[PDB]
């Protein structure tokens, strides 16, 4: 009678759970039981490029009704121990596109059971789960991506189980509180459908981010790099052309520091074949600073039979070069932005 | 005598596992249980040579027919809730030439069980395996590598159990799809047969698939940085021949930067003992950039007594160096194309 | 009667969990249990900036009330068997923002259960949680940083269970034998509120340190390169200016090292977007020894026509090199100090 | 009575089963129980020598007599279901090296029991261990290893159960079809013996297998690098003794290089306190490379005041260091060999 | 009646377990139960000073004595099936200082249970636990450190649990037989103590090791190239002084090549703020090499206009500075041996 009083309480939790089947689903043979989802994203651990893949923390709640579990006489909505969880029936949902995921358990299982009057379930998980998320790099590092969480029902088709974003647009939250140190943020989009397989149409959610990349980390570590290699080879316009072995060793070092760089950066990244927009700055460098050691081959190669055409190709090489890489540089970034 | 009671199909579900040994196989004594298998490839995760392996996501799917699960009065198909898998008998399948794998479990196992009016078992998972598979890199870049996977069953011989491909050659679904940035997908094939071990015969399942591996990440990653360093060889051969520091620093880091690249391509790939066609292309190049280094060194050796001799070497070579790389490189592509 | 007789013992505990139900809290229905928590740091494992974490081992304590175990006639506290656990109420405790946490299980899980006559439970648990800390990076290696253990019920509301830390500010123990080999700890403070979600009111209590960074570890490592090297590239102001490849390679090599440094230090440390304090003290030794290089490059421009000019030059970069170097230094120390 | 009578076979089972206790093994209080064992090797997935241990996968399977399932009216072997295990004694067999292994689940524990009529017990488990494997470097990379698989019985002596090779020296078979790119597998042996501890005599198996190390590997990675540096540093014999920064570059260079591969290839093994075959081999070459360099040396130093006596030193050199280096080569490679 | 009887065993052992009450320890309520407790190390895996801890895998034995389980009529020591663990009391034993440990589970869970007439408990599992070492790296590579592994009671107190270790200083074997290749164990120790904490007092044993260092690894990694590259900078002394290019580029070499040794040997340990042995050396080392490139920059900088004198300290210098780096070695050794 008293909602305090616990006998009466334990009295009506037995008879909900007295012949209480868990292999069936609530309205089993008749309409399909209504699972409305909603996710609280704690934060997005790492994207990952390397691997595909992007590592995502969240209370996962899903909503349903089972008429079994009605109770009258007590005017409380019951939270239960998660271990009660083991002893109901629970939506097969799954994410389709994880590699890796898993449910915490310190200090119990991160589980939560909450029964109302009418029947009503909520069932609360936090959940890491890494997520697959393919990437197209044509245009990286500026480049901005598109990375979804696919939530699905595994056995049940939509005779059985429908899903539903409960709250429509507002279902996700927390996705302005997350700090990823290398991407923003732009937008999310909550989709629901249904997907037809060889067994039959399944209920979908999508849960979709777009990321837009920084720059800054691109620029302080590659770019401003690069352009400093590269008036570091145009010093050598200034120095005599009869000190070969200064002007050698610059464009020789100039050369071998680019491709460094490049190889460097190339085996950061997946082996991806195609050509990415940081590759074909790294290549206009490398042609630059190769130009000026073949101009200075030019020079070494007609300056004892011509001096003075010799001085005077060094004299253009020293405006031609800065103004042509300028050039380049405004292309460029006009190009990808 | 009402599919939507569910007090009715309650005790049809206790009545079938009612007596039921999940000890025994379906018809125990009798005729071999034959079991239909059906994979629908999600992803294809990794393909690693310096592992010898691949990571492969997919649901598989076996379909079987046990006559202790036959209802009547149900004209429904009972998509039950997975943990029922724990009180029936599954065929005892694994895969061969997997290292780890595993069955995802959030937020459930996935898992599925349809028994069908007449009998029949449906039980899905969702299995990430990473299977071995033993690559021939002789031809490394442009190898073409054929990895299968191989389903058998464990304990039960060919009296007992038999495996066929439910649906023939398509049985195997979305292969299609798979995207791997490294290799394309050439074919892949279904094999079904029985091997006989010490215990005696046992159905075997293999599907195979044939990898051809995109040249374009190791054309801009190895290829063209030895081509560049062949030319910033052949660069000294317009240097003054008395600029001897300078044509001295040219080959000593044009073979360094050839060594360098030889080692550490050697590094990325697992320990082999026999040549690789792209560790062929690098020792070519680096014969080319150390005969350049020779060359120069003779020049410098004749060039006091033999002034013109030495002229006419230098002018010599920068004819031959270039023709002589080309005919390498257009053998070498033509041998392996 | 006798505390010493195990069966008397035995009957009284199996009266204490006959008709217990691990379904319901203490005082279900009615006031809410307040749980009172203290920890004993055993250790901080590791403070990781790339994963933007740390690792922590403690002994975590939790002190309720439950009546259903209240016994009488044994004058003494019953330490039970850690597998009684399973048979208790616990409350749903988990840390707000751990990443990977476990309970050790060697010999046995690390779990203790101890009942007092007046029906109170300690129940205490070893725990090591890998708790994500992000951290500003802005006066790296300079910077203090803020690490947080959230500690929050997860499925009962603040109508349900209140949280409370047991001891007042003593109720954390080990902070001042915690020997971090890169950190000291300075202070550590202990909160306790509640965090409203959409589902009600959540107790939380928060233990906070703030770790102070040692520096030695990157005055040998980082700055005494980049000095070392900036006084390797003044040694070339005393060289002769003739003597152009000998100059020219020490500007060339004190220019690549100091970018190699940067770019490696950047590597060494998550992709944050922004400058830190390291990042702008490699910049200036870069501007130095770029502009040690140019000053050659002036020198060796102008010494053919005006060599008292360019010896004037020379010595005069002689001193106002060391000076500007350290007047640099010193305002940098003053800013970040 | 029928074989195929699902029902009798259920009673012969459950009989069988009934008032069976796991906790003794058969023949409990009388002669030992003989566990023959047998082997099917289906792969050695790694050998390190850094972790010095060996990856192995197998099909284990156990053999013994037990007389309470021995059963009668059933002319056949009764193949059950792998769970039936968890019913059933089984020996504690373990392996005494090892130091992480696990039985393979997927997509059931890939585990196999088979009864007999007459009690006899097969027992099967495919299993992947990683054996500990103390390995001697002093002749690497020329080196034979012995490593080997110890099983043992965990808690009984040999007055309870004895192991036996199953077939003798067919015990273990699949050792021919291994695959090892680094080693061949020269033979392997099967030992059986008693080891006395503490606590009694217990029964030993030891499957020992003799490795012979492919050395294509190291001839590709280590010794031609090294070999092409010292005639590197050989060329410089040939460039004029006025070039004196041509010759101390490529004397520097040699010398370098060849430093930085010695310590590179330390840094991959182990850290191991004696002295290898390559280490050797790199010493002698670094000797010769410093030489060469002391060389130039001598020659700068007594070139102004004797000119011939220095062009006679270049000439000498010329040709006693490729005599004396290939001296080297030939006792080195008839020592090792 | 006899032993042989299964049946009868069976019998007695059910009568032993049947009101067996796991959650009391024996002699509840009494005096304290007595532990013994012997440890037989397999191996040490690995002593890891980045992580700054040590791998150990042991048979770790414990003994105690419950009434309970005491049995009469059957002069036999009872081995019963590891899993009769689960169905009697153990020790809640744990390691305080360990921070991954497991029990292996192949084939079985390496356990073992033996009971004795009077009975006494011997339980024994196979452990392999990573226990925590701070070391005090201050004498590196010279170090001589002290690894304890501590065991401790988790929840009974020293009113219910005391420790010994079974057999005095013979109760841990097979430390003569560990084979670690960086260290040689000096000593091993045995201690048993009580220690309080806010909760009671708590029984401790503590296994000590003292591990020497071989130095043979860091003398051919370290010490060796050091030498090598501070010779090959005294090479530059004998190089005549117009050589302006090779001395100088001997100097940048040599003082390149020390700075990467010391950064790279400093990315090799853990970062810690003192300065080891090791850096000692390095830094001395460094600081020849840097005053060898100093001199000679001396030198170019009065050769013009005194000639004699730079050919004087060029001569001095030849001797002083190989004598000076013989006497820091000898100093340096001294201190440190
Ligand atoms: C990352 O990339 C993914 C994949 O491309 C994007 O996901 C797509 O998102 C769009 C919305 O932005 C989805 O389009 C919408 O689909 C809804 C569901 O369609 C299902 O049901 C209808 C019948 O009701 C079927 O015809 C259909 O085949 C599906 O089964 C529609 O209801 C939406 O309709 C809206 O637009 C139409 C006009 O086009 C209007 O008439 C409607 O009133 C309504 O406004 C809409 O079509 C699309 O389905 C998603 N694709 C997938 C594969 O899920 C993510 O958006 C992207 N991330 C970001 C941040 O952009
Ligand atoms: C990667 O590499 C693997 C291994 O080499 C390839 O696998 C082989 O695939 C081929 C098919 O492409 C297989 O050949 C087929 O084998 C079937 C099974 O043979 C067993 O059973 C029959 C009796 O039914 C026995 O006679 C036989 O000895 C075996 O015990 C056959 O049924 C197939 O028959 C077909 O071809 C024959 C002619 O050869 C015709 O007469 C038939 O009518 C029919 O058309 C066929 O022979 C081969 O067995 C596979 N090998 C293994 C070890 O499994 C993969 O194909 C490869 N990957 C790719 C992508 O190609
Ligand atoms: C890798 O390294 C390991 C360790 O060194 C090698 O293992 C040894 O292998 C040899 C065989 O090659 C073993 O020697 C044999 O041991 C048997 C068992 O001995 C026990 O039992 C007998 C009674 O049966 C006792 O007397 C004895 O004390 C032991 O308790 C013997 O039965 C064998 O005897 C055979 O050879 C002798 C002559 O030597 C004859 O007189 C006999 O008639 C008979 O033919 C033999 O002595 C040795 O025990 C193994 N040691 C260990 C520690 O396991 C591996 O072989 C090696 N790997 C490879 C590939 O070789
Ligand atoms: C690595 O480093 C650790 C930590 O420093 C070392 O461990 C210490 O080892 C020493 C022994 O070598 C221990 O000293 C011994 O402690 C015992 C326990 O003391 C407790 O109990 C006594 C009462 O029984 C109390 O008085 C005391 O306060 C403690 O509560 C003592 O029983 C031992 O007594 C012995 O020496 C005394 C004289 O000092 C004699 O009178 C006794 O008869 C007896 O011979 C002794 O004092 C010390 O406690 C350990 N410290 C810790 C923290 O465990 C390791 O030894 C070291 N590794 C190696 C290889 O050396
Ligand atoms: C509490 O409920 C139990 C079970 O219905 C009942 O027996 C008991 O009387 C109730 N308590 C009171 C005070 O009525
Ligand atoms: C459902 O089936 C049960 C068992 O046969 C029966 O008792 C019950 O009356 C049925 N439901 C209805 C509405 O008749
Ligand atoms: C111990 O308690 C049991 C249960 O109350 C009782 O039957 C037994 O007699 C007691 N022991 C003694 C010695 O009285
Ligand atoms: C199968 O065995 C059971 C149990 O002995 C028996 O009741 C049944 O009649 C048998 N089947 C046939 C067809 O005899
Ligand atoms: C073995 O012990 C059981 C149980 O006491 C008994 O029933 C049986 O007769 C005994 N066997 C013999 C041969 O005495
Ligand atoms: C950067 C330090 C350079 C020291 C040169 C010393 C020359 C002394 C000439 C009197
Ligand atoms: N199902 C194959 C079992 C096996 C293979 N080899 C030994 N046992
Ligand atoms: N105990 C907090 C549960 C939660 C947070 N967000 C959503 N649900
Ligand atoms: N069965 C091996 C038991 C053992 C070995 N060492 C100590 N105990
Ligand atoms: N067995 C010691 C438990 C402990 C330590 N600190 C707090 N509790
Ligand atoms: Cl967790
Ligand atoms: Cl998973
Ligand atoms: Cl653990
Ligand atoms: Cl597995
Ligand atoms: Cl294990």
């Amino acid at each position: 009678n008293d909602p305090g009083n616990m006998s009466f309480v334990k009295e009506t939790v037995d008879k909900l759970l007295k012949g209480y089947d868990i292999r069936l689903r609530p309205d089993f043979g008749g309409p399909p039981v209504c699972v409305g989802m909603n996710i609280d994203i704690a934060s997005i651990d790492m994207v990952s490029e390397v691997n595909m893949d992007y590592t995502l923390t969240m209370y996962f709640q899903q909503y349903w009704r089972d008429k079994r579990l009605a109770y009258s006489g007590i005017p409380l909505n019951l939270t239960l121990d998660n271990r009660v969880a083991d002893q109901l029936w629970v939506p097969d949902t799954y994410f389709l596109n994880d590699k890796k995921s898993f449910v915490h358990g310190v200090t119990v299982k991160n589980r939560m059971i909450r029964l109302h009057p009418d029947g009503t379930v909520l069932y609360g998980l936090r959940i890491t789960t890494t997520a697959a998320c393919m990437m197209d790099l044509r245009r990286y590092p500026l480049d901005e991506q598109n990375c979804t969480l696919e939530i699905e029902s595994y056995g049940y088709t939509t005779d059985d189980i429908e899903f539903y974003w409960r709250g429509g647009d507002k279902a996700v939250t927390g996705v302005e509180r997350i700090e990823l140190p290398q991407f923003s943020i732009v937008e999310h989009r909550l989709v629901s459908r249904n997907v037809v397989f060889a067994t039959g149409a399944y209920p979908r959610l999508s849960l979709s981010f777009r990321l837009k990349r920084n720059i800054g980390y691109f620029i302080l570590q590659t770019y401003m790099p690069s352009i400093l290699i590269t008036i570091l080879s145009w010093v050598s316009f200034w120095i005599n052309y009869d000190a070969s072995a200064a002007r050698v060793a610059l464009g020789i070092t100039t050369v071998l520091t680019m491709t460094t760089i490049n190889t460097h950066l190339r085996e950061t990244l997946p082996k991806i074949p195609y050509v990415k927009a940081i590759d074909m700055y790294l290549m206009g460098c490398f042609v630059f600073v190769f130009l000026a050691l073949l101009e200075y081959a030019f020079v070494n190669y007609i300056f004892f039979s011509q001096p003075a055409r010799a001085a005077a190709i060094d004299r253009w090489s020293r405006i031609v070069f800065p103004f042509t890489f300028s050039l380049f540089n405004l292309v460029y970034w006009l190009y990808y932005v």
